[PDB]
């Protein structure tokens, strides 16, 4: 049986050690946190992530998904909060098939750990890896006490998040041509109980947003009613603007409350302990790193956030984690060996991770912000209605397709120029020949 050790019980990790045992692999799972399924004493916080086509078909294939989606609250569409205003509901598709999921990512994680112990895997605990020896085929693993053990490998997955080890570790024998940019968001993540839900009656089969230009919240909902709100936010005030609001500026919980009750007055009311998971909740860092280089020959390679760690602004990371895992796991399967299936892994998927990358720094703009934007979603609807296989908006492509993301993206562009285009010298729809669009929408857009 063919060998390999992974790096990280996270999404991307776990999936990937079911997958490989279950074709028959001796797996060997390898986490730094102490497992989650001990129950303690501990209170933990109720985080959610959003689960779209590309994960929930992963976990499909795995024989996850209805487990996953019994515990999901779907969210049939975007509901946008500005004061003055009723919140109104924006459906992300033509029915409840094209919906997204809210998931209690530590639910997700405990359902991976046992469909990866099921299907053979060995999962270790409390061991955090801390270099790996490539001519020795040698790992040095360490527990939070520094207490070291040393492993042999044969083929390392690193599945270790946006701080991975085993990159770092890649970093000493390859140049792997990464590129870091920085994000001026932070994110802190406050709660709204089910109680206050229910009193300002918050919809929960939705994604809510409170889009403020430069920042924003979004919340997403659970099973019990309860939400969990993100605020993202400059870290920093920059030079050229000193005043503008920042998290440097929220020097304790009681200035949090004020910026909140002045930009955000709908939604304070709704956070009971906004003070309190201000100050005790820390301020999250967002970053895009690219990879020229995801792996070490036949060795080593990186998946999901140890491979291209994104922004998340499009509720794609954990998807195109889960997304990548299965296409890993299809490669080291059927190659003729660990080399030739690594580099066609990484020659297949990081056209795709770039693409995604873009889109999820493009998105921040769609949720946080027109007379000429209406017209152009008015004249993109018709041309969706009039050609269904050639005219799919880039939001129904990224979230309830599995069309790579590249060619999403480059679909995308084309639909966004041509709308773009069509509008520009036009005050309304009337004074718009819609054959004319409909001809450009068939000769640059192939059917699906
Ligand atoms: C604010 C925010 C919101 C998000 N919202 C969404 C969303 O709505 N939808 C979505 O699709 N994605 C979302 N994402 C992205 C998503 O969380 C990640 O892309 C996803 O978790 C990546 O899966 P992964 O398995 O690659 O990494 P992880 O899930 O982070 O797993 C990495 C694992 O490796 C372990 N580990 C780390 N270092 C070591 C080490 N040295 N040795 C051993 N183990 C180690 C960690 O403890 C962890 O268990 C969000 C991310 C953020 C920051
Ligand atoms: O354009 C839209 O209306 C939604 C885009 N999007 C998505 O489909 O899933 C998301 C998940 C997100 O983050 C949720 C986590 C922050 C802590 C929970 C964000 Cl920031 C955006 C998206
Ligand atoms: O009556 C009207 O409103 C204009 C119709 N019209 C036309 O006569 O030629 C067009 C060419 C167009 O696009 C060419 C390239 C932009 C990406 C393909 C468009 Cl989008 C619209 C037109
Ligand atoms: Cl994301």
């Amino acid at each position: 049986a063919r060998q390999v050790t992974i790096i990280g019980a996270g999404l991307a990790g776990t999936l990937v050690a079911r997958l490989l045992a279950r074709n028959g692999w001796q797996v060997n799972l390898f986490e730094r946190r102490p497992d989650p399924r001990i129950e303690t004493g501990a209170r933990g916080r109720s985080i959610n992530l959003a689960l779209a086509e590309r994960g929930a078909h992963a976990l499909r294939l795995a024989g996850l998904e209805r487990e996953v989606l019994a515990e999901a609250v779907m969210m049939r569409g975007r509901m946008v909060h500005v004061p003055g205003t009723p919140p109104n509901l924006q459906p992300y598709g033509r029915d409840d098939s094209e919906v997204i999921w809210s998931i209690n990512r530590d639910r997700l994680n405990r359902i991976l750990l046992d469909g990866a112990e099921a299907a053979g895997a060995s999962i270790h605990f409390n061991l955090g890896l801390d270099s790996v020896d490539f001519a020795r085929q040698r790992l040095t693993l360490s527990n939070v006490s520094g207490e070291r053990l040393e492993k042999r490998f044969h083929l390392l997955i690193g599945a270790d998040g946006c701080n991975s080890a085993v990159r770092q570790a890649m970093a000493s024998v390859v140049d792997l041509g990464e590129h870091l940019e920085t994000q001026p968001h932070g994110y802190k993540e406050l709660q709204i109980t089910p109680e206050a839900s229910a009193q300002f009656n918050l919809e929960p089969n939705a994604l809510h947003i409170w889009p403020h230009g430069d920042y924003m919240c979004i919340a997403l909902p659970n099973l019990d009613r309860s939400f969990t709100v993100t605020l993202f936010l400059h870290h920093q005030s920059p030079a050229a603007q000193p005043a503008s609001p920042s998290f440097a500026q929220l020097v304790d919980g009681h200035a949090a409350r004020r910026f909140f009750q002045r930009q955000f007055p709908d939604l304070s009311p709704m956070l009971d302990s906004l003070e309190q998971d201000f100050e005790h909740h820390p301020t999250g860092k967002l970053a895009t790193l690219r990879l020229t280089t995801w792996h070490v020959g036949g060795q080593a390679v990186l998946l999901g956030d140890a491979a291209h760690p994104m922004v998340p602004f499009h509720g794609q990371g954990m998807n195109c984690a889960l997304e990548d895992a299965v296409a890993l796991a299809e490669h080291l399967q059927s190659a003729a060996d660990n080399a030739s299936a690594l580099a066609a892994f990484t020659a297949q998927r990081q056209p795709d991770a770039l693409a995604i990358q873009a889109m999820a720094l493009e998105n921040y703009v769609e949720m946080s912000s027109s007379p000429t934007y209406l017209l152009e979603r008015e004249l993109g609807q018709i041309m969706a209605q009039r050609q269904p296989t050639r005219f799919i908006p880039r939001y129904s492509m990224v979230t309830f397709s599995r069309l790579p993301y590249a060619q999403a993206m480059a679909r995308g562009q084309i639909q966004e120029q041509l709308l773009k285009f069509a509008v520009a010298n036009h005050s309304d729809l009337t004074s718009i020949n819609l054959d004319a669009v409909e001809h450009e929408v068939t000769r640059c857009l192939p059917p699906l």
